[PDB]
């Protein structure tokens, strides 16, 4: 089993988070998983949808059109967005409310912006893990401003994925792997190691529960070395 | 702990499946999980997409307008699909395809349609256990019309799910306890007892490995009962 | 001249209402036209869109996608409404609310919904046949949460179709007939024998009066059993 | 019974039909029916849509935003035609195809366009009225081309409104009295008399056979005038 | 060098412009340049967008199926209004409202309507050119019901288009001379002699400085004649 | 008079083109024109749209939601491309395809994608003089997979704006200039110094003939630099 990378089964790919990388957006952070590089923005906005209830947060996905091997096309020429971006949009949205207490956000309203500006897998939870660190610096512009009602960080949130590869679980899948791989596994977890989501898909031979098992046990492992980067990002 | 239908944390709703429900289709089936409604049908087209590899099948997911407790908008009308029904859609092509060897359908195109009549939760779920009866009816029209190329049934599929009500892992969740759940989990598996699909989501408090395992065994039991309706039908 | 079905020129197929069809609608009933099946919800709505005058009555038509022979597109995947949707729409619409004196409806708009789980000709001659007795049901309810300024039915509306079927003028057509015949008559009468709408086209040989009078002879004439058919389902 | 314009229950508005209006289509009509006024083109294609058996025709139709006494949307801008404009077009295009035998039009589709410049009720009567002149000069030039297989006119087509206004039959309405009137009737015929189409509509008291008939006499009466003055049009 | 319409090369095509064209607009004006015809209307409305600051002019173009000596698609039907169009638009709103004093005009909000009859090159300059004196009969309108806050009317605005052809500078381009010029220039000024709008393109050979300048100076002098038409036809 | 940035009126902002930016793309370049930074990528295809003439090229243009000062509305989610995008989109297609000798391009189509992810003014001519460099990047990849017929490469194309800013004209505007100025120029040259696109807007007082030259003299000034920048970036 060699992984096209060369790369080990439990090894993830050079990872690096920038923050306050483009200047408009309360936070902005460029993450990168290996060639995977999502420029991800957190937008404050004043008010909130229909509540009286808390905050609150929502998420969109984008891709360039050539941030791919090959061409996708643009979805807002198309007009329309694809089930795949909806699914990561999703995803994202539900992943980063996870880790607020949108009780104490106060009445606004944090927009997620996740852009790939360039691709190889892995695109959705490199996003999350980066949106994270954004989204932290983003409640600092806020409570500066004295628009929050307390701190509502609950808790950190990273993601990553697992697949079987040549009959092997693997680690951070990137686009070659995660083309040929049958099996995969995407994962959001906390810091306290709590599960905020779990998906895992096989188009071919099914998962048995023990292999189940493999792959999250592989996903937390990584899992730790994602909050360290994101904490090592924000005492920088 | 008391599920508002009275029935035991790891109680199936009544289910019930007939086939031949409605005339047009090469498939059709009506599948109700207790309050829940749907009608599944297989609709078996010449040709394929762009292959050369096989054949393919597509699914597709609707409601009616007051299927549910407050009427939602005609999708139609709206002009406009959105995420929860073309992540409803896609899993359900997901699973149907898992339970094919594509190779043994020949250049033939099934597109699967399931139709929500009256919703009470669980309509994925139904969808798909109700679906694989419809799509084995369907295979037996083509193969009569010697339109395949051997056996392509590769395996049953069916789903349940699972959700946290009151602090304890139910089966088969209802409406009201699917609101009212901040967790929850929807597993589709195979005869071999193989997962194809697993999806857990937590809004509040991260669901730890040994609840997961919970929830994921709990599911598993209460598969055993949808493949026997499943062949009962097929038997009837 | 001998119709596909061996029903006689002036025979309507067999017809049935059944009230409290699904449970969640103010009222709900299956109507079925022979093989044609529709279910037809009123889903009561407080408020009004923009008027100041009396209440509101809107209704909306869909098919399954294989409700019919041949497998019709799904206009939510399409993202659009073609013609015969929204002219048998609008249709509805006009004879539902020709049957109510909404000034005694109140702040209210009523949302109609037929959509076809199995057709076979005549759709929306069943669907306003069967809404009616829907909208009565729906009455009652609104009636008792006291939402009401009176009784707003001012009188019970049905339709049915006419065409030339191999020279002769035939009651009901199914889908085969319609299919074939070039002249065919569409019409919505009340209780007291007055028309609410009537629609004739000839796409062939132009319809002469007396052939006009002869079908519209025709309808009136079979009208009368649908009137029975919705009391007695009203008196059940 | 005094009508808006002061014109008799059974007299049509000042009418004028004139050909070769624009200069590009193969046939270009002005029709003005009062204050009604309405440009139609035929366009003719060479080439059909899919069939094999004859060639074809369809028809579109559009207001300019201000033809009307109140600035209406433009559909280009809403991106969406409206169900009034997709029934006024569906009618246009079946009355003009009654008038055709398809099977001698060769392998060509002709496009309808009947855009309003000034509105002032029956543009859609107009349009059908103005549309038939256009297409007998449509066909002369394809006749010329040597593009036809024969003569393709079957007949003459021509239509005319007629509504109850203050009780009483009024031909051709106005705006105005289309507005007023809770009764109206749309009527298509040929030159033999025969009608290809009939569409009455009642919003509040049902209009009785006698009153159908009656509406049906008073619009054949003035269709005598109508195909004088397409004849007047084409021998000029 | 021969223009295809035997025209000079400085003399602008047969100009004429008849105002009150329409009946229901505050201002509609049928203006023609040579064979391109347009319908240009002004209509009123109360209130304004978004603003508190003055009142609002914004304009949309639109063309018939057969303007063109090829029929162009619907943009209604097509449910989408292309690049052209929007351009088209966009210069007509910029080129209107330059020609008011928007804080005189209340608050109110102009809609300006182009709508081309019948195409042949110059279209957006002759909507300009046309529009100016539509907007200029609804101000006497909109002054005479007292809605304005004095005179909003800077200055009388008109636009020509230059282009070369056979090497020549040529004015006022008919469809053919468009067609095959590589370089052009489209030009909105005042009665000052102001610029508001210059737009020059080059497909091929890049036009240098004093080739500008020679257009510039060709439009300058051809925009005089257009001015004399207007005020000709507002004392008229 | 001064600038925000302390720029002179005749000083360009700090400009920056790195190629192979993105690794998928035949060509891509991240262009900064101060704190205007955009991604240029060139996607070269097989085949062409409807030609039989010579190659094609082709242009989009997006933002990031919050490469802006205010968040924009992704035009994905909108369903729909908004009037700036498609002028912007138009200009750089026209732009580009005036620098290639398309017959020398093969029957190959590029598509260029320009996207702002961070803007501060002038992201149409950043966009242009960027993707010039991407593209020259691209043809010499085609040239070398010996898919070309000669050097389409005509000339080196680049863009910059001016306005009027404190009644001074100013060299390439940021946002800040550009949301004051009432009057603006965007220029598109070659190396030969021929224009390719002019376009000169006033909003509130006309430019006079003088004026447009000084405008147009700066620009061609700063234009140097520009060329020079793109040589220095290809030649390292």
């Amino acid at each position: 089993m060699n992984r096209p990378s060369g790369r080990a089964a439990d090894q993830l790919r050079p990872i690096r988070i920038t923050r306050h990388y483009t200047k408009h957006a309360e936070g902005s952070v460029l993450v990168e998983f290996g060639d995977t590089k999502v420029i991800c923005t957190v937008s404050a906005e004043s008010g909130v949808p229909r509540f009286l209830k808390q905050g609150w947060l929502t998420a969109e996905y984008g891709m360039l059109p050539r941030s791919t091997g090959e061409r996708n096309q643009r979805e807002a020429s198309r007009g329309k967005q694809g089930g795949r971006t909806l699914e990561i949009q999703r995803l994202i949205g539900r992943s980063l409310r996870a880790a607020l207490d949108l009780s104490k956000l106060g009445e606004n309203t944090l927009y997620i912006d996740c852009d790939v500006i360039q691709a190889d897998g892995g695109t959705r939870t490199a996003s999350i893990t980066g949106a994270t660190v954004a989204l932290i610096d983003a409640l600092a512009v806020l409570k500066k401003r004295g628009a929050l009602k307390g701190n509502p960080l609950k808790q950190m949130v990273a993601a990553v994925s697992v697949g079987i590869y040549q009959g092997v679980p693997v680690l951070d899948l990137d686009y070659l792997e995660d083309s040929a791989a049958e099996t995969d596994l995407n994962v959001v977890m906390t810091d306290a190691g709590g599960f905020i989501e779990v998906q895992g898909t096989a188009e071919g031979a099914p998962f048995r529960p023990a292999e189940l098992n493999a792959m999250l046990e592989l996903a937390q492992q990584g899992m730790q070395e994602l909050f360290e980067l994101q904490r090592a990002a924000l005492a920088e």
